[PDB]
């Protein structure tokens, strides 16, 4: 299928670190720095809901300066169900589309139809029964929704520990049992007996949303998260390539305490 | 797979009638009536639980009995989630399974698994999402719940237009909503896609409960079922001989109100 | 169309009492007395649900028993819904079919599609919203739903008194307010403005359930009904001759005191 | 009929854009951009009611000023229930009044009766019940409610889809049904079954309220509008000329992603 | 009775308008706009509640200023059940009392005894059943209480449909009914009575509060009102003896567009 095509895509981002780039010069930082790819963002949702507007899709100019300036990946977000906004997108010929609820809701009743389009789509769970079937309307990568711009990791980790957990307790489940747990997750059965099969979500699964410090990101890969998406924080600080590095340090050596400490030390 | 194989036996039942029969002598009057298929039923479960008893099980012996009497199909009841009712009745080499909610329920939270067994199974449903939930647990057919030994055919009514409306939305229905919609009914999004193809129910369906006279079995078929069920009532009358062929005639001629008026006339 | 013809056949029996008969006997007393049609009952349904039993379509043979037995219209019961109990009844060759609340509802959502027969369909109704519902659907005749064998009048007058007095507000009422009005009936805006163009009902309006005494038979017609139905209460007593005809003669009398003196004199 | 002769009026707008004009300059603007119409606003309604204000009709010199600016067809903006403004804009000789919910409600109970009027009416719904009335009333053209003035499309969308989706249900729908269905929508039952057999309104269904964007507009075309306004949010900008041209540029070529690019390259 | 000649006098208003003046100078405008009444304000009510102020009867001197400037008749406001403020009223020798909610009430349970006075009394209304109640308390005059200040007709617009739906109900209500409609109302019978033989209010019914542009004023007289009220915003504005002559031409030629579209272009 083309559908595993885009989950192959999204599987070489494992182990990678992702951040949101308002411009061309942070989108170079975050590349030198070993971002896997970046996340292009007129502004940030959070300021234009701050001050009551609508958060859009970004000027698809902004998108293009980025996307020249890089090698790696660029990605972009979509208001969920607006499907127009991601055809834009793909037109633009961006890498990936995150269909994301930081963005103001454009339909609330219905995701994007995620099969319609060649290049894959991020999308956010706070558990397995919303992944799998964000997974199902053919997200191609699940991240924890998390919580936008408030610095605190608490609902990342609730998110990860609820999918994790979910999982662990199918791969044991005794077979007569899931046909009801898939009704309760109100989940398609047949990726609830895929996630059984393999033991884990049939895509790559990033934490996302809170993870302000190395300390965070190592955190979300010892949970088992697959990488990580940081906002542009990092940007709003001393030298942004210093704590660029030190998050995708952190990610690489996410099991070495040494190597967060060294990171970690000095940074404000 | 052996699953088509099941639906595909099911199909030979289109266009019948089922009776309830409590002994060889009945389920012969059904045969000669013209009855598809036969129920086997040691005691109508109805006087079972009116007495505060439980309906399990009906006696192998028994079912022996009624087995060897006939040529035509034999079906008998296990209780829902007693699987192995199942095997036993699997066992004796009856041809379908009932899982039935007129029997004591024997587990409140699971169905049988009835893809582990070789012969066909009924289950009952109220509305399209539990239709679809037994097929994918591997029901070959589908009946009303409708109304255990009332013989009020409000119930199956409600049913039968349920489903039937439920898929009459589905067929015209917006793809990219049909997600939300599975999700709605907690039914597997496959099934609910292929229901939508189809344009009716994967398997056959059938009436059930409340069914009590001639004009009742053609509404249900006048409503788009593909058979009937009958209960006991039949052999608490008359002529049960005669009661039996009006009811099979109904179903066979339930667009020609002259033939029904010929089989209604005089019965009671 | 032929709806309008279904509409004069109902005006036939302006002016007229029309009497439940449980058979020929009885049905020859009613016609004697002057009876406009009768309506044919296997049982009375009182009875059937007073014992917990459901009330159906009467056996086509007692029915024909009684079309024999007299030259004057027949009707008989069709349960709510039941579209197929009522094509048998047409193909029985009645004059005219009632819809009837007081068997045992089959549809609990929908009544017949009353447009799909040849002959005339009565309905029961509370207020205007609901005749006009049922005068939709193809009934070319309306009775109060009033109070099914208690013998008493409250419900009956209620229901005439409802229904005429929303007549006589819509004959007056600005045409521009007619809209709103025809959403708080829920009824179809096109038969709400003829009814006010008529000042009256465009069918024929029968008091129903409860007329017990010539009084009441003769309040109903001063309230403005164009006829009454009568229950078998009139069979259950003595002379049951005399009871039919004061009744009959108390329709036609009505704004005759003095001849409802006589016919009520020694009657019980 | 005058009504259909309406509604032909309306139909010449379809594949169009209506742009909110406040003066001259701007309607010009509208004109030479490509937009079929405008709709002419004495001051945002939205800001006189911020300002606790009453919105009603705009005076008419402002009006006939707009009106001899352009030669495409000028609306205007009626309250609900508000006949004699409705009068005074005929009058004055525009093309088409909008009974609009974003000026001050004149009426809580009763919309204008629209049939005593020459020019056709514009209403706004949220669901089909609403169009059907306000078609019955005698509105030719139905827009979304959607959300006056914040530029978020989500209840525009709720509403297309609704409308939409309640078709698709009415077009399949048993016709046995439709009268309940019609009684649940408190919508008149000959424009839902005349709806039913058109498979789509019977008037011309535009998108309105919260339309901000290329992306919105072209969304609204693809889930089956007939068109769509845009508020004076275009005027609040720079090159409005440009603003304006790429909004009517998305409608025609709703279909054509690379399109929709250039038309959305720098808008800001 | 002295009540018949006090309903006279009122008559003579009919086809009216009557505009709040706070001076002289706004009463001479008033007068050669063609007003058929003046009401003396010492200050808006609104504005004194605003700040909190009671709002009571005005300063004589000032009424005397305005009954000397003008040779149309003055009114003035007595707060509700100050009779005292009344007397004083008649003794300064004006022409009508307003019993006006607008002011700060004086009495919770009582209004005046109007027919302890010799000069004729308006009194505010929300339906028919308190118009009757302040008619048989001795109004001889009707207004709407709409809504003081706003320039919002919704409230005077659902007081005058209330009011006319009523005695529209009432015209053709059986008579036998008229009693229990009465308790309803909690309305004396005998004028319920007598309103059902005119098919009107026995007194001149005016609407009030709200009426802003001449649009309004004729809405309410195409209503079925016999004259308007309107408030100080004339006078606040430009060219007052413009817009004074506009709402008097208003209701002078309520039922003509073309008077209305000039009277209305240009007003601001």
């Amino acid at each position: 299928s083309p559908f595993s095509v885009k989950v192959g895509l999204a599987q070489m981002l494992r182990g990678g670190v992702i951040m949101d780039v308002v411009n061309a010069e942070q989108a170079r930082i975050a590349e030198e720095a070993g971002a896997c790819a970046v996340m292009a963002l007129e502004r940030v949702p959070a300021d234009i809901r701050a001050q009551g507007g609508v958060a859009r899709m970004s000027d698809p100019q902004m998108i293009k300066e980025i996307k020249q300036a890089v090698t790696i990946p660029v990605m972009a977000k979509a208001r969920i169900g607006h499907f127009v906004e991601a055809q834009i997108l793909e037109a633009i010929g961006i890498d990936y589309i995150d269909e994301s609820e930081v963005l103001t809701l454009a339909d609330e009743d219905h995701h994007i139809n995620k099969h319609n389009f060649r290049i894959p789509f991020v999308c956010g769970c706070r558990n397995l029964g919303e992944a799998l079937r964000r997974i199902r309307e053919g997200a191609a990568m699940i991240r924890t929704k998390g919580e936008a711009g408030t610095g605190n990791i608490i609902e990342a980790v609730r998110h990860v520990r609820s999918v994790n957990g979910d999982i662990r307790v199918l791969r044991n489940m005794d077979d007569d049992e899931v046909f009801t747990f898939a009704k309760k997750l109100a989940a398609p059965y047949d990726l609830v007996m895929q996630t059984k099969q393999l033991g884990r979500l049939p895509v790559v699964q990033f934490a996302a949303g809170g993870v302000a410090t190395p300390a965070d990101a190592a955190l979300m890969m010892q949970l088992g998260c697959d990488g990580v998406f940081v906002g542009s924080g990092i940007f709003k600080s001393g030298d942004p390539a210093r704590r660029a590095r030190a998050i995708v340090q952190a990610v690489t050596h996410y099991s070495d305490p040494e190597m967060l400490v060294e990171v970690s030390c000095g940074l404000g």
